[PDB]
């Protein structure tokens, strides 16, 4: 019943360069509240094997009340061979509002490039712009977005 959407742009900097950056927001699209703390989004990328590293280096709700964690999948699919897994320590959205910006970085353990042109979740944009290629997830069920194939 709950009802949330991504919204999603990658930071200024290379597709080519040591850091993933991304930066999202979660909105409340429905008529009931949100408890953060249990939402979820993933983020889908190659890591191809390389140990990973998150930073949260700014976000409205607190960088202090995001968690992460990076899942390494089965098997790789197209665009992603890993996601992070963002979640929430506390918080609630009211019908309609956002948590506003979650500015994030992520780096291989050997600070080698990453190449992201072919990442399921990575885009360019100026502008944060809803992706259904960030998945939401409310008490792990998918409750938005598509999964890789």
């Amino acid at each position: 019943m709950a009802s949330i959407s991504v919204q999603y742009r990658a930071g200024d900097g290379s597709m080519n360069s040591n850091q993933i950056r991304p930066q999202l927001q979660i909105k409340n699209n429905g008529n009931t509240t949100v408890d953060l703390k249990d939402v979820t989004a993933r983020y889908w990328y190659k890591a191809k094997n390389k140990g990973q590293n998150f930073d949260c280096d700014y976000a409205q709700i607190g960088c202090g009340n995001v968690t992460h964690k990076f899942v390494t999948l089965h098997k790789p699919k197209q665009g992603a061979d890993t996601y992070l897994e963002l979640g929430f320590k506390n918080g609630t959205l009211a019908p309609g509002a956002s948590t506003g910006n979650i500015q994030l970085r992520l780096h291989n353990d050997d600070w080698s490039n990453y190449a992201q042109s072919g990442d399921y979740s990575f885009f360019k944009s100026n502008t944060f712009k809803t992706t259904k290629k960030i998945t939401l997830y409310d008490q792990g069920k998918l409750i938005w977005g598509t999964e890789p194939n």
